[PDB]
Formats: C-alpha cells, sequence, structure tokens
DNA sequence: GATCCATGCGCGT
DNA sequence: ACGCGCATGGATC
C-alpha cells in the first residue's frame, strides 16, 4: 500500500468512530486512529469508494451532490460520505481518483473472507 | 519499491483463478492470491502487458477494445485482458502506460527458464 | 552510495 | 490538449 491510501484509511476510521460515537461532545473530540469506540467497516469502504472516485470543481475543490443536495467536502460535511448513494461532481480527475481502487479489492477480501 | 509491479501482480493471478474456476460460485468469491487453484500464466503476462498499454480517456476510464466491441475496464470486463488481440481506444496514456515494460520483460525471461 | 522508479514541469507538435 | 524529455526526489539494500 501508498502512504496516501494509508492516510484515508485512517480518515475513514477516525471520522467513522466520531459518528457512531453517541456521548458528550466533549469526549468525542479526543476521538483518534487508535482509541477503541464503535466503527462501521462496510461505511468505510463506502467512504474510499467515493474517493476513489473524486472529480474537483473550477476552484480546485470538490464538489458532491447528495439526495440533500450538493455540498462542499470540508471537516464539518464529510460524514455523509459513508453512504454508496452520493454522486460527485466535476470535470477532471480529483486528488485520489483511480488512486484507491486497488485498495479496495484487498479490503472486501479481508471483511468477506470466511 | 515496486508497488504499481506488485499490484498488478497479484490482481492478474488472482482474477485468473476465478476465471478458471469450474466449481460453484460461493467459493469462488472466496478465491485469492494464496489460494491453490489453477491460472494460465501466458495470459497474467497478457494481461500485465495489456495494462502496459492501457490509454485512459478524458474521464480517466481506460476505453479498450476487442473483437466483440469497445469495453470499459472494470471488475466483470478485467477478464477481457487476459487476450492479446485487444487494442485500446483512449485521447491519452493510461495509468500504467510504459511503467510495466520492465515488469513484463522480467517476467517472461524468467517462465521460459529450463 | 547506486539503481530504480515516479511524479512534475517545460517545450515541442 | 498530450507526448516526450529531462530533472528532482526517495525508497530501499
Amino acid at each position: 500500500n501508498d502512504h496516501n491510501q494509508r492516510n484515508v484509511f485512517r480518515q475513514a476510521i477516525t471520522l467513522n468512530k466520531k459518528i457512531h460515537f453517541q456521548g458528550d461532545p466533549a469526549t468525542k473530540e479526543i476521538i483518534s486512529f487508535h482509541s477503541p469506540y464503535y466503527f462501521d467497516i462496510n461505511e468505510v469502504i463506502n467512504y474510499i469508494n467515493n474517493r476513489n472516485n473524486e472529480r474537483k470543481n473550477k476552484d480546485n475543490e470538490h464538489i458532491w451532490s447528495d439526495e440533500e443536495g450538493n455540498f462542499k467536502f470540508d471537516n464539518e460535511n464529510a460524514h455523509r460520505l459513508f453512504k454508496e448513494n452520493v454522486t460527485p461532481d466535476g470535470s477532471s480527475a480529483g486528488a485520489l481518483n483511480g488512486k484507491l481502487l486497488n485498495f479496495v479489492d484487498r479490503l472486501q477480501s479481508k471483511i468477506f473472507d470466511k
């Protein structure tokens, strides 16, 4: 695996751990990658699959359209990339478009392994 | 230092084992890189030599063409790169274009080692 | 240290 | 726009 594939795996897990955590916001902000709370690993790939299909806008940023509407990709508003029914919007390839496709096939081989 | 040379080698062998598998599809999905199933090695070299000649279009997706017609390169169409007679249709060079020429030469020089 | 490889920037059609 | 050429860089042993 490369380093950007390694990075996206951590940003998937460290953020999915935050969303599924149902406590006070104070200890929500101390949640880390090494921290042991529940995270959905199927949505981790769903974050990666969309991060495999990025496309930036004219102003060097990512525009993403979901059933709620077209939204910016930033810190507050990246938690809605965890479902499969999310469509991208852009012209050129994203910062990780086509790079994480090999990372998906190794992950689903691990989960669906008997 | 061989990353791009690594995953194309493991993906070609893993996919070729599912192609030549003649059993129930329940145990076809559990076929992996370390699984002891038969794969034709001349198709594996053909697949890597084909991905040496990739040509991604404007949409950063690699369109190919065989005798049945042009096809997108995806998981279900990745078996069509095992044949030699495929020609790419693309506006620009692919992600692995010209990157595995030395990988193929080292692969062929070892297969015909008596 | 060298080999190998990849990413990038510049100049050409 | 894409292709080729060159340069920088870093991954290892």
